């Protein structure tokens, strides 16, 4: 067994909206990913890129508190049935035999707040972990300004009643706008690269 | 075969300024760098240092709009003969057959502004990626206070108008005075660790 | 021979404070990490987590001139019985004939000031390289506020007379508290994440 793995998924031009993101006001929404993650010898290396277009990410509710929003959160999962708030695909393995617990972040140590699936609020604040500074790429009249992501490793307590360890990336515009119903455009973000221990070398099925 | 690929240019002396690198007022000066790359199954690993001698980076033009100029770009290539803006030089590649294809980004999706290299404008800005923030180390009176790297995989239009992916380094000075003939020293940046996906998996030759 | 190679040291459980770390104000103190890293192919990859409890980290000596530190060094060590300052504990290799010669830092071409173990002065400043910024995790009244790390591979002379290429990370908190005896709690922070060049690519011993 190889000491060098990858996953992938999303779509590699950034067309198809079928990731579910939440706004820190609790609206969701849908936005495009693509996700390239490798496990060096227990090491987890994870390539994200997000696209959010105003015309296929749904309903924005009027109101201050919902326009008004600026952070949004992306669950990168290695449970794809089991714990994925964020809809990550089925994708591709590298070897095609791999496990996908290989892409499994290793417990986080500093224990951050637990993502409580059974409550119902569906936006977590990605809080602690390192802060990497982004410029994002817009069309339209979107304007977010520069985008900070947070990222931090969280056990996320599923109805099951059993915690799963996910990657949170809660990205922070500096200006409100993408959840503004009347702004239009979009914006995309990347790669944005997050580096993290595994839980395990990687592992075949 | 080898799932893993590294590639070596420029000199650990940083004394052989051989790279061609550009300031925001279109002035291309000399520098040296020391560029290691590796490839992990698709997971492209880019350590880059790069040191300028005032002494040894050519003439510095008088006038405002050259003197006062605080960024500069460098473009690490994979395209050595056919695209390579900054003069990347031939080095060496582990394993010996490993093809330099290997060490090519992947096209960014985000889709940023192409560089024209048929304008015959030099200096081009990256812009849309990640910013990490570097204190240098200077010798002589120059002082450029920290640097802000802008790290942005780029298409560009090659003088044969093929269109190639590279990666685009823009150095952020807090202060001016590289670029200032009345100002005499050295600046030595790194390690600038750049993460991106690769265009592909490693392959021989 | 693997191209790819792991060191793993310290405790996940953060709570084994034998860690030797130094403030701002020449005041040793101990603290936990847990210490996991990669070499790829000569990539050194390091992720580092760090807690102090102010109940088991030693005497904090009274007076402003000690109390309103808030910057200390941890030393990351590859030469752990002949140069290691903060004392990295023996730990696990994988594969498990692999020398630790393999986790051993590039020179760092810059040059950044040595730091020689000889003198009395306890405490280096990490200055020239990446500055990357997180938030940690309290408990009890300690609040450091965000805490910025910066990474300097760096020269260090022995007390054998033989100098050593190490990694000294100085973590910059925003507020003091941390060493003024009247405050009490802990601070978690990491993963802490730094990619420099390997002096080589792994060796068995």
């Amino acid at each position: 067994t190889s000491s060098v793995a990858a996953f992938t998924s999303g779509t590699i031009g950034l067309s198809s909206p079928t990731g579910n993101f939440v706004s820190s006001s609790n609206n969701p929404f849908n936005g495009s990913y693509f996700l390239q993650q490798i496990n060096t010898m227990g090491m987890l290396t994870t390539s994200l890129y997000v696209k959010v277009d105003t015309t296929t990410m749904g309903t924005r509710p009027t109101g201050a508190v919902n326009e008004n929003a600026r952070y949004f959160t992306v669950w990168v999962s290695s449970f794809l049935t089991q714990c994925n708030p964020s809809n990550i695909g089925q994708g591709t393995l590298e070897p095609s035999n791999i496990s996908m617990t290989s892409f499994e972040p290793a417990r986080n140590p500093i224990s951050p707040p637990v993502f409580n699936m059974n409550q119902n609020i569906p936006y977590y604040a990605s809080r602690f972990g390192v802060l990497e500074s982004y410029r994002p790429i817009f069309t339209g009249s979107l304007n977010t300004g520069s985008i900070d992501v947070r990222m931090q490793v969280t056990p996320v307590l599923a109805t099951n009643n059993t915690t799963y360890n996910l990657i949170a990336f809660t990205f922070q515009c500096a200006s409100a706008g993408l959840f503004n119903p009347t702004v239009n455009g979009t914006v995309a973000i990347g790669p944005v690269v997050h580096t993290c221990p595994a839980a395990r070398a990687p592992v075949t099925v």
